[PDB]
């Protein structure tokens, strides 16, 4: 009965994936009332249809929050709480986190900034492989920025876009997908699994980042070269970060979730496990409200991916392996 990663065993044993409780086994009020309101406002504006179908829940929650928001006082607002059985049938929901990174970069080669990011060259047909581009097969008229981190560029390839901060006065610079090199991609995840460097079930882009951070530049290039594919980008006008449902996401007030289990717009009450600067469960939870507003290729079942927000602090809070909390889905009577 492991406890290492946020697991708890105070709510008995579950038979069905959701079960009505009289009160969430959670003491206090959610700590993010403001953010939730802000998130709701974004649903209201960016997704009128979605908002119209869930507003009954959103209003109840709002009304309850304004009256003091304590978990003991939910029934008087017609709010039901369905606790989620989670990964083990002890209520312990699988939580990973994700976040918009900001790539530190500079316009000329200097200091730690020695890792180019390219725009699309007018086609030849055959563009060079990743390894060839690293060696400098490509000209320098095609560089957009030199960045701080080779692994961060890779993560930008998989995302297909990224935010770059040149460290002067100016606004964040967004770059979107422009094209590829024509060499077929191979999955850097699989490689790290087929070497035992990372376990199959803790694999995620985040885990590839941590693996990066903990290895040498040589070890990283070696690994990255295993994938001969390469992305190119172009400058794009900046846009607030939206999830699959086209609603601007609010840090720690939104999750990505499996549509067939937690339909977009579902309201969630979560005890979310806090992390060490190590990325280790630190013994503390945080009771927050969140709405399901995004999706992910490996975000299935009762697994949630919390949107931590933008930047490195959000980055830290996201972690790089599974942790566990408790969730109650909130529905109107």
């Amino acid at each position: 009965k492991p406890t290492d990663r946020g697991q708890q065993y105070k709510d008995g044993k579950f038979t069905q994936p959701f079960s009505l409780v009289n009160q969430p086994d959670a003491v206090g009020a959610p700590i993010n009332a403001g953010d939730f309101a802000e998130q709701i406002n974004h649903i209201r504006n960016s997704s009128p249809r979605l908002y119209g179908n869930q507003s009954n829940v959103y209003n109840a929650v709002q009304e309850w929050l304004r009256a003091g928001g304590d978990t003991r006082n939910m029934r008087q607002f017609g709010i039901d709480a369905w606790q989620m059985e989670g990964a083990d049938n002890y209520g312990n929901v699988q939580f990973t986190g994700y976040y918009t990174p900001v790539i530190q970069a500079r316009h000329t080669r200097q200091g730690e900034f020695q890792y180019p990011i390219y725009r699309m060259p007018p086609k030849r047909g055959r563009l060079p492989s990743r390894a060839e581009i690293y060696a400098g097969a490509l000209s320098d008229k095609y560089i957009l920025a030199y960045s701080n981190s080779l692994m961060d560029n890779f993560i930008m390839d998989v995302q297909g876009s990224g935010y770059i901060d040149f460290g002067d006065g100016s606004p964040l610079n967004f770059f979107s997908y422009a094209g590829k090199n024509g060499h077929a991609y191979r999955s850097i995840g699989k490689v790290l699994i087929d070497r035992g460097e990372v376990k199959k079930e803790d694999m995620s882009m985040q885990a590839i980042r941590h693996w990066g951070e903990t290895h040498s530049e040589a070890e990283v290039r070696e690994l990255l070269e295993q994938n001969p594919s390469f992305v190119f980008f172009k400058p794009q006008s900046f846009a607030p970060v939206k999830g699959a449902s086209a609603v601007p996401l609010v840090g720690r007030a939104s999750v990505a979730s499996d549509r067939s289990i937690i339909p977009p717009g579902t309201t969630l009450l979560a005890e979310v496990p806090l992390l060490d600067n190590n990325g280790k469960f630190n013994g503390q939870y945080e009771l927050r409200l969140m709405v399901a507003l995004d999706v992910g290729g490996a975000i299935k079942g009762q697994h949630f991916d919390i949107y931590q927000g933008i930047g490195p602090e959000a980055g830290h809070r996201a972690g790089w392996y599974n942790h566990y909390g408790r969730v109650w889905v909130l529905k109107t009577a």
